[PDB]
């Protein structure tokens, strides 16, 4: 459903998008991220260059989320990129530095900072008055993935954020986990306009050395594969016992700290691209669009007139004062049709066509990117209407994407109707016993004919009769309903 709106002659050219999003997804995703000047392929597999058009989106995610964790008294720090083998162990996806002259003991590039920070958490934490401790850092992470890499979704090097907190009680640590999860869900929905499902991971899908793991799950209806959006781990007293992170509570006894760890990576950018894009190229939500309004004065070869420069400057002046990020494309090198497709490929929310008739009426022609809505707005109303249009743009993207996610979830009660649903490129919600043994047989049978538990949704829309309702696989007392499907 990415081919409904009108295409121009420039959109059907090579400077547009050639592949269809549904029938040829991988080629579509490559053309969208490359022709929009977001990604540049690197001579090292799995690594990609974040060009200014895409790095702007990551900077906005930084500004919003960093300001949210500071509301909860989370402080930023920085830990070394290297780690020793003895510390890293109390494996195949860890890059090892062995030479500089070889090294007697090779050092490793951090896949995560648990083994780096917690040896010093045990040093910094001695009393209950020293808790809670909340540390975060914005850094890059290297993980040599064995599967075929995908830009943003699965890269060997990616930018991320990792928060690590320590608490005096499990209760305080758990409500810290829910806070970061709701902020993670707020990033995808309130900022990226991408719908995600808040839930709890299964025992077989949770963080390895953790206690409880909660996450948000994203899904791509076109490819029919799920994508894990972000994770928030309740580590409990597991890691504190390994590194000796114990505090002295009131009453004098010794107790191991209750820790949490949570991360969000540049995978969020890719899930957004695949959620909103169409056959013209990028479709960006206005809250992360590098340019929300592009002003295209009708001019070819000849220089821009003094009246066109006067109109385009005051329109830019009104939008700049109104908080809208706007640029003027007065390049006489390309035709107006060329500029339309150019800024549509890179997902500019609105374009302003400024012709001689628009200067006479003191209005501008506005064309909306996602739905090709056309309208005349007087200049006297730009300060008010254009912020509203960008608000309507953001709301429309989230609404249309959310009704595609609900459309991609099918309720199943018996394993006989499970396979037919998955090939429809849809997820499965089913009653499940949440046992590790049951999940191991589900992934084996689904692969022979593989789907895994995506998350146990926090919001249970379907009721389970106590004692009677049985698992959708084999036979056991089902606890509640769990979301399944194949991943990316
Ligand atoms: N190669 C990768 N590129 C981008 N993000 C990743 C990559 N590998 C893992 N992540 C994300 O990093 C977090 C780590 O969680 P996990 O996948 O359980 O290790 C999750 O939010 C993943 O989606
Ligand atoms: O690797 C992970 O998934 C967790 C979350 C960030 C820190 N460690
Ligand atoms: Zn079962």
């Amino acid at each position: 459903a990415h081919h409904h709106h009108h295409h121009s002659k420039e959109n059907e050219s090579l400077l547009g998008i050639t592949a269809d999003k549904i029938t040829s997804f991988a080629d579509w995703y490559s053309q969208v991220i490359v022709k929009s000047e977001m990604i540049e392929y690197y001579d090292i597999s799995g690594c990609y260059i974040l060009r200014p058009w895409s790095y702007f989106i990551w900077e906005t995610i930084q500004s919003v989320f960093d300001q949210k964790i500071k509301q909860h008294d989370v402080q930023n720090a920085y830990f070394p990129i290297f780690v020793t083998q003895k510390k890293l162990e109390t494996s195949p996806e860890v890059a090892w530095v062995t030479k500089s002259s070889d090294l007697a003991e090779p050092i490793a590039i951090r896949p995560t900072s648990e083994t780096i920070m917690y040896p010093y958490f045990a040093k910094w934490i001695r009393s209950h008055r020293d808790l809670p401790l909340k540390i975060n850092q914005w850094t890059s992470i290297v993980r040599w993935e064995f599967k075929h890499p995908t830009p943003f979704i699965r890269t060997r090097e990616f930018l991320w954020q990792e928060g690590h907190t320590a608490h005096s009680t499990r209760k305080e640590a758990l409500e810290m986990v829910d806070i970061i999860l709701n902020e993670y869900a707020s990033i995808y929905e309130d900022l990226l306009a991408t719908p995600v499902v808040k839930g709890t991971k299964s025992e077989n899908e949770k963080f390895p050395g953790g206690d409880i793991t909660k996450s948000i799950e994203g899904f791509i209806p076109e490819i029919g594969r799920a994508v894990q959006a972000a994770t928030s781990h309740l580590l409990g007293q597991n890691f504190s016992k390994m590194f000796g992170v114990e505090f002295e509570d009131e009453k004098g006894n010794k107790e191991y700290a209750h820790q949490t760890s949570w991360g969000l990576t540049t995978r969020a950018i890719g899930v957004m691209i695949m959620t909103h894009g169409d056959n013209k190229g990028l479709v960006l939500p206005p809250k992360v669009a590098p340019v929300q309004v592009i002003i295209i004065p009708i001019i070819f070869k000849t220089v821009i007139t003094e009246e066109q420069k006067k109109i385009c400057n005051e329109v830019e002046c009104i939008l700049k004062k109104a908080g809208v990020r706007v640029k003027i494309d007065d390049r006489s090198n390309y035709t107006p049709g060329w500029k339309y497709n150019h800024w549509e490929v890179k997902g500019v929310c609105l374009r302003f066509e400024v012709g001689p008739r628009d200067i006479e009426k003191r209005s501008v022609r506005v064309v909306v990117r996602d739905n090709m809505e056309k309208m005349d707005i007087p200049i006297s109303e730009l300060e008010s209407k254009i912020p509203k249009l960008l608000e309507e743009f953001q709301n429309r993207l989230l609404f249309k994407a959310k009704q595609r996610q609900n459309e991609s979830i099918i309720r199943v009660d018996t394993f006989d109707k499970v396979m037919d649903t998955l090939n429809q490129k849809k997820m499965v919600i089913a009653p499940w016993c949440e046992d590790v043994s049951c999940e191991e047989e589900i992934k084996k049978e689904t692969a022979r004919l593989a789907m895994k538990s995506l998350c146990i949704p926090n919001d249970q829309i379907f009721k389970i009769e106590e004692g009677k309702t049985k698992c959708f696989f084999c036979d056991k007392l089902a606890k509640k309903f769990t979301l399944f499907g194949r991943s990316y």
